[PDB]
């Protein structure tokens, strides 16, 4: 998986996660960005980032 | 692998395999994985030119 | 190793220390080592804008 | 530990220097300008590495030919 593929995957993840921050984890507002994210990233990266997002957002509330 | 490190090892394989890219697919991956695509485009043009100049 | 991994670890440190860059100088080095300078400049503008937007509303 | 940009600039400076040496069959004198640009562009331990790497590669070529 090339450096350009990583750049493009990260960019698509940045935009997707940004949307989620501006709509309190509401997938329905970020449908096209989620689609680009899946199109832009290897299957095992998508799983990594989805699980990381859960951990981080739940750790916040456990701490809150 | 530093970008120019992975590039130099790819170029070494090309040398040792008479410029036949088919023999160097593994090292082509590490190169692509180590270097921005803009740099790879530059590096491919420098190599193509310099190897051609060599034979000339 | 991956440019965005090193960026995210640097940004995680900035969060944890009240956006205080002086604490996170180690991971700033690894960020600079992992990412081309053109990407760093963009990422630094993105962070400045987003962190500022955080306050401007909250 | 040098940044990615520092490694890139070191590599470019090294490339142009090694190119010059190839065009003058290792004659240092005709590349002194590029030599200087290589030393300023590269950390001390990188200069050492690429100098010893150059020697090994050139002498390995002669040994085999």
């Amino acid at each position: 998986p090339s450096m350009k593929e990583r750049q493009v995957c990260c960019g698509a993840r940045d935009e997707y996660w940004k949307c989620l921050d501006e709509n309190l984890e509401d997938a329905s507002q970020c449908k096209k960005l989620r689609s680009s994210f899946e199109s832009s990233c290897p299957q095992q990266w998508i799983k990594y980032f989805d699980k990381r997002r859960d951990y981080l957002k739940f750790k916040e509330k456990f701490e809150a």
